[PDB]
């Protein structure tokens, strides 16, 4: 079994705009989650080959990780903040679907999600 290529993070055909919400998602949300004590497994795609998980990419068809989110924000890949919020939600839901409730990785994802939800509640109004 092989890992798939990582998610796309740049498309120069996609229109680009800088908004206070997108700036907040990179400088505040992504930065805060990146620095969390439990963030390291979420900083790059699930390495199914290294971890010998041949079923991971049979179950998870929409993989997502924070390394991908960081690059999509830097590349102005998202036109609206909701597309970015969806990617974080996909990353958390993937972890919950693949792993058993109560497993260490799930507890780590739940701690990151609690922090994420706190920062999203503080999402600034569109300027
Ligand atoms: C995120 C995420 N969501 O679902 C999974 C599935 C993951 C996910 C993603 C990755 C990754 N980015 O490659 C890694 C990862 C990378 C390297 C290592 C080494 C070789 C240093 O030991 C262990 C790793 N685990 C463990 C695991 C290994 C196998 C099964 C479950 C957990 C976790 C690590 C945190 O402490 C609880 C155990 C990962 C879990």
């Amino acid at each position: 079994h092989m890992n798939p290529p990582p998610p796309e993070t740049s498309n120069p055909n996609k229109p680009k705009r800088q908004t206070n919400q997108l700036q907040y998602l990179l400088r505040v949300v992504l930065k805060t989650l990146w620095k969390h004590q439990f963030a390291w497994p979420f900083q790059q795609p699930v390495d199914a080959v290294k971890l010998n998980l041949p079923d991971y990419y049979k179950i998870i068809k929409t993989p997502m990780d924070m390394g991908t989110i960081k690059k999509r924000l830097e590349n102005n890949y998202y036109w609206n903040a909701q597309e970015c919020i969806q990617d974080f939600n996909t990353m958390f839901t993937n972890c919950y679907i693949y792993n058993k409730p109560g497993d260490d990785i799930v507890l780590m994802a739940e701690a990151l999600e609690k922090l994420f939800l706190q920062k999203i509640n503080e999402l600034p109004t569109e300027e």
